[PDB]
């Protein structure tokens, strides 16, 4: 009497499974898998057996599982050298959870007003460097803008001014260390891998220096770094500069390409839909004539723009595979998923289920008005994941993007360099953004 298990896609290659076809187009693949096998569908990545949970029901099973059924550890094994050993997600389930819990208040509530001012200020700042008119690569602009605003808010002014050029190069070497051989996490050593390892060492050095310099000086700035210094375990014991360095890098990687890509898409989508450029522009111009400046209070209630960002995240979730190891038999929609196996959510797929998002392929922000399609189901729309391990900085992300767009749109008029339909997702990236050659034209407003 064997229990009903989920269907397995007729395999491809012996030691490769489906990996090449999947790798060709991860999204197209997962769409195809679901379309042919339904809510719960097994495929093989190398040796390993992945199970795609799509739809409201199967998504709930995923996001609500205890940390003791589904472990996010292996998904991050490529990151461990960058984050440090035993720092966060390499740490024991209970220790990992305290570190994450220390971040949450750093990225919500009280510091949010300060972050707003810093982010607004940082964009206003760089915008003074701009010619009257010109052509820029939109993706590069939002990646620069995001790393500046992030690092200022998360690390502090030290890393924007005094440690600017030093940090810039560390982050590069850190970023460059994200190579899928390390993602297997099988062998750590290589030329680029040491330049990665050297980078983390030098950052932990820079951190401790600033810890010590901010302590003998009675500087008290508002940043995640400062709050991680002031945080403490339930022990009463404190974070070591190893941990503080690990958590700050995790936060920056978690927030950088995700935000930068989304800001790009919010501008692209607004620039190929004049209808919505007007609704957003009218909202901003209204915001200024009611506040005379971009202000934490003003950013809070931008319904037009919130709705646009929400639809952009429906059509363009930057993270499209959320992977977990099954370390306990749990059951999804009747089908039993064996321990030792892998499960994963696919925001990009579930977001196009017609039963959840009527006319899924149509861009319509008005889905997210009081007669909504994001509220009355919590495991439909899932761009920020869900459950115990949902994004800590969804609030930060929303303000970051609302601020950048507000300022850019208020000072500058934009128009696409190439044909509107030519702007496509590049699903072959670890974090999905628009295609690399993503040019745009600016000219000072009025
Ligand atoms: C802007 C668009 C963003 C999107 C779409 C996004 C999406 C996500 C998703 C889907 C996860 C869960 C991954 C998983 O379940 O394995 C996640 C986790 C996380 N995100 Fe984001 N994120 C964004 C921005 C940010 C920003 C700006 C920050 C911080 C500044 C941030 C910090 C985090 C952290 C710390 C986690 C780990 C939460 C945990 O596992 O407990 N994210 N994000």
């Amino acid at each position: 009497p064997p229990s009903n298990t989920p269907p397995v896609k007729p395999g491809g290659l012996p030691l490769l499974g489906h990996i090449l076809e999947f790798g060709k187009n991860p999204h197209a693949f997962l769409m195809a898998l679901r379309h042919e096998f339904g809510d719960v569908a097994e495929f093989r990545m190398f040796h390993q057996r992945m199970v795609l949970l799509t739809g409201s029901q199967a998504s709930e099973a995923f996001y609500r599982a205890p940390d003791e059924v589904l472990d996010q550890g292996p998904a991050y094994r490529i990151m461990t050298p960058i984050f440090g050993r035993g720092v966060v997600f390499d740490a024991r389930i209970e220790r990992k959870n305290q570190q994450l819990q220390m971040l949450m208040p750093a990225l919500r509530d009280k510091p949010m007003r300060t972050y707003s001012e810093i982010i607004v200020a940082e964009v206003e700042a760089m915008l003074r460097d701009w010619k009257d008119a010109g052509t820029i690569d939109l993706l590069e602009l939002t990646k620069e803008l995001t790393i500046y605003t992030s690092s200022h808010c998360l690390l502090g002014a030290e890393f924007r001014h005094e440690l600017n050029t030093e940090f810039a190069g560390i982050y590069r070497d850190l970023e460059m260390g994200i190579q899928p051989i390390a993602y297997v996490f099988p062998n750590l050593p290589l030329p680029v891998f040491k330049r990665r390892d050297q980078a983390r060492v030098r950052l932990q050095e820079l951190v401790t220096q600033i810890m010590e310099r901010r302590a003998r000086s009675q500087e008290r700035s508002t940043n995640v770094f400062q709050m991680l210094i002031d945080a403490s375990y339930d022990d009463g014991s404190k974070l070591t500069p190893h941990e503080i360095t690990g958590m700050l890098i995790a936060t920056i990687f978690a927030g950088h390409h995700t935000s930068s890509g989304t800001t790009a898409w919010v501008l692209i989508e607004l620039l190929r839909r004049p209808e919505y450029l007007r609704r957003v522009r009218a909202e901003i111009d209204a915001l200024f004539e009611t506040h005379g400046r971009v202000t934490f209070e003003s950013l809070r209630q931008m319904p037009q723009l919130e709705n646009v960002i929400k639809e952009v995240l429906r059509l363009h979730p930057p993270l499209i595979l959320l992977m977990r190891k099954v370390m306990k038999d749990f059951e999804v929609q009747g089908m039993r998923i064996e321990a030792g196996k892998f499960v994963c959510a696919a925001p990009s797929v579930t977001h196009r289920i017609p039963e959840l998002f009527p006319n899924p392929e149509l861009f319509d922000p008005d889905r997210y008005t009081p007669e909504r399609a994001e509220d009355k189901d919590l495991y439909g729309w899932q761009a920020f994941g869900g459950g115990r391990h949902k994004c800590s900085g969804n609030a930060f992300a929303m303000f970051q993007i609302k601020a950048i767009v507000c300022v850019l749109l208020r000072n500058y008029e934009f128009e696409l360099a190439a044909a509107p339909e030519s702007y496509r997702d590049d699903y072959r990236k670890m974090v999905v953004e628009p295609a690399s050659p993503c040019l745009i034209r600016y000219r000072r407003r009025d």
